């Protein structure tokens, strides 16, 4: 049995993706999630949808309760979490509208709790040092990549996401610098979402959709809210189709060994007194 | 009509620059500014002076209320904010005493709110993603550059400021690293001052004065408080003369289109529910 | 007269190193230290041992009270602080079990107060900008290096420590990136411990013990809690022997000039109103 949490990003958090929808507000030891969980199905597969920024997009990236969001999805019984994220492209070949099935990140966030194990919650006791060598689930990523190909979508099979604190966009000097560091795409939301998913023993993968070229092409038009929303209006259907087609494939394959290994990695990362 | 906010940095916050001075303590939704606003004039031009660190230099860079400072200047009616900042030079050709009319930044701060739109203040509602491709006002920068030339001052027409959290100075490894990133000068105060000014729709420019070579020349003497204060004692007059000569030129030119464009960029950066 | 504070890191905080041990719980203006101070001697030399993470390793690196730890050691009369830290190796030639007598750092922490001079404590008044060009005491480092040679230990005479916030380990993209920045070893605890020691006018040095190769060798096994603990179990004796042999040598040499210079640097870094 699998159950797929879906965290929807900017313009990419469409409830209509699920059949048989039921709204469920929940609480967690880390506070309230961004919004109600939306329980439903894609074909025969149980899913739980959550809008990262709230359904009215009222929560800025620095203020998203990443701990509560991941905790809530885990408590609801999610084995997998597949997310969408709007992002800037830091590479000419990653064009706006392209999907990037990211496999690494570089953290530039500064304000965010990145662990459940903060010494303040009885539900998560001890000191946890989670490994981040492979932050994203390779098996889920492989299904996303194969499915994007079956759909004929422009899709990149790897990429490094730099996550900035925001909510401002990057300066041009920063944008240039991130390119030198080997970042391929830029957002404000991957970290610590991916980190907390790993601590929870959840298979996490991210559908990154390039919405802009940030500002590293000084000759070309630079990113803005309006530019991002426009690209999402034009391209969001691609992420919807990718989720709708990927999720039944995830449901049809065996995950016990993968989930056992993730559970072990999470459990063995915790030092108890 | 223009009104010029002046934020004075270390050793560079001299009230005597203004004629017809009146002290005005104010409050903001983000708390109190660093000190009283000093209202006055330079020739026919209305100005508002504020000491970044307080007039007795009692506020460390991490604790400066950047939100209140920018809010206060905006509420007083400032169209422009021109600031001074003491900084380390990361380039041999930027000598102590030189002015750098910075055009980019790299953020290394970690502790600081960078937006008015934090979801907690009724006066700034929504999620704001401000563009930072061009953080400083090019028209104001151009007047500063031309004026420095008219004054015969050693002045660099561009530069990237790395802003560190502080209050410690950088290690040598950090200083070396910032050079590789393309930083030209180093301080503790540009970010988030420049970011908040952009959200406020204010034309912001910075007169950076090199006070030291940080510590990247291992053979040469490294930065200290005493070294910085000495260089400022010797060179502060240059920033005073630059402000006094620049501000009347700003007053004599037309800003409506520039200010309209900045207002539009700020307004369109805000996502409402 | 010297008195040596010893801050023990992961698996490297063994009370049995001291003869004539007495437990002393203390308070500081910044709160409680990680655990009781352990007063004792190594040969004729007064020492004060403190477990960085608590004696049961219950305190994660982000939550260590670096201010209280350094304050407590200073108040107890420590002239020197020599610490141990487990770390990842970012260089092929730094093998697990090797000691690195680090001489520089790169800060990647985001959550931590780095100064005593926060404008909130009467015991530390003013704005302090401490120099970090030479963060570690070269004379103490030289004794550690010479002593490691006398013991026949694999020991590196310099190295740059990147300190990450944690508690997660780095991603592979981050690990690669830190190598390009010139970091040699990676931990979660050097900053701000070294910074606060400098503000306190204490001679600080660090015995870094490589416990893993982080994750930059994609072909090789990546870091985990279990891997780190295993390497420490096998190699901790080396740090114990190094401390036991170094400390009497520190006791036998003259420190007045070194300590006077550090005191002056600390005092002159403070700007009073
Ligand atoms: C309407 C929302 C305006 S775009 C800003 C939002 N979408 C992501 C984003 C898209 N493009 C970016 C870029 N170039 N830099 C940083 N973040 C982003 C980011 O995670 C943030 O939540
Ligand atoms: C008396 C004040 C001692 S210098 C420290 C102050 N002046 C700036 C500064 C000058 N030189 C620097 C340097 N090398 N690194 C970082 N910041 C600085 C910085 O913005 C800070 O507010
Ligand atoms: C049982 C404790 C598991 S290892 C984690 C602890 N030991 C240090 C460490 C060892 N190897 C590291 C690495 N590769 N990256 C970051 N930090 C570390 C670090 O300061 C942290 O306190
Ligand atoms: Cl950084
Ligand atoms: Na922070």
């Amino acid at each position: 049995a699998v159950k797929i949490g879906i965290i929807g990003g900017t313009g990419l958090d469409d409830p209509e993706i699920l059949e048989g929808r039921t709204e469920k507000y929940v609480d967690t030891p880390f506070g309230k999630p961004s919004d109600a969980l939306i329980l439903g199905k894609i074909k025969n597969v149980d899913c739980v949808l959550l809008a990262r920024h709230g359904r009215q997009h009222t929560i800025m990236p620095s203020k998203v309760n990443y701990q509560a969001n991941i905790w809530a999805l885990k408590e609801e019984g999610c084995t997998h979490v597949i997310v969408t994220t709007a992002c800037g492209s830091l590479r000419e070949e990653i064009q706006p509208g392209d999907i990037v099935i990211i496999d690494q990140f570089i953290d530039r966030t500064t304000m965010r709790p990145q662990s459940f194990y903060d010494g303040s919650h009885s539900c998560a006791r001890g000191v946890c040092h989670i490994p981040m060598a492979e932050p994203f689930c390779p098996k889920t990523r492989e299904v996303l990549i194969e499915t994007a190909k079956k759909l004929g979508l422009r899709c990149h099979s790897k990429g490094t996401m730099v996550t900035i604190e925001g909510p401002r966009f990057s300066s041009r000097a920063e944008s240039f610098m991130f390119r030198t560091w080997g970042a391929d795409v830029i957002n404000m939301t991957t970290v610590p979402e991916v980190v907390l998913a790993k601590e929870a023993g959840i298979c996490y993968a991210s559908i990154a959709m390039a919405t802009d070229y940030d500002c590293w092409k000084e000759h070309e038009e630079a990113v803005s809210v309006d530019r991002v929303l426009k690209t999402l209006k034009e391209n969001a259907n691609k992420a919807k189709s990718l989720l709708l087609t990927t999720i039944p494939q995830i449901g049809s394959t065996e995950w016990s060994e993968t989930l056992h290994n993730l559970k072990n990695m999470a459990q063995f990362s915790v030092l108890l007194p």
